[PDB]
């Protein structure tokens, strides 16, 4: 009954970057998504020990959610966009694996997966 680490949100190792695109996303996408009535049960980990999936991390084994994606933001961990981008994937992706798909939770994801796409769509070429 332990939860895995959390994903990383810094690194030492790692080089740091900002792009317009990164900037975008901070303050267009992940702002959208973060304060929609859906997001709550994505802006932390995934609690498998709290909320009684104790299956969680045996069939999850990249997890992703919005807090981690919003601290790797804040924290200029990441290089590029599209390494934020695929962050977002791999978070709706790990929902549509584990959960069924009439469930509560993944009709949730699927509408923030809805308006990230949406909002994704206008990123603005890169300066
Ligand atoms: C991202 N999650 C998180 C998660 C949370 C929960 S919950 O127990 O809070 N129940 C709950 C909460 C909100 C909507 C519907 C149900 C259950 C399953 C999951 N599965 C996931 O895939």
């Amino acid at each position: 009954s332990m939860n895995p680490p959390p994903p990383e949100t810094s690194n030492p190792n790692k080089p740091k970057r900002q792009t317009n695109q990164l900037q975008y996303l901070l303050r267009v996408v992940l702002k959208t998504l973060w304060k929609h009535q859906f997001a709550w049960p994505f802006q932390q980990p995934v609690d498998a020990v709290k909320l009684n999936l104790p299956d969680y991390y045996k069939i999850i084994k990249t997890p992703m959610d919005m807090g981690t994606i919003k601290k790797r933001l804040e924290n200029n961990y990441y290089w590029n966009a599209q390494e934020c981008i695929q962050d977002f994937n791999t978070m709706f992706t790990n929902c549509y694996i584990y959960n069924k798909p009439g469930d509560d939770i993944v009709l949730m994801a699927e509408a923030l997966e809805k308006l990230f796409l949406q909002k994704i769509n206008e990123l603005p070429t890169e300066e």
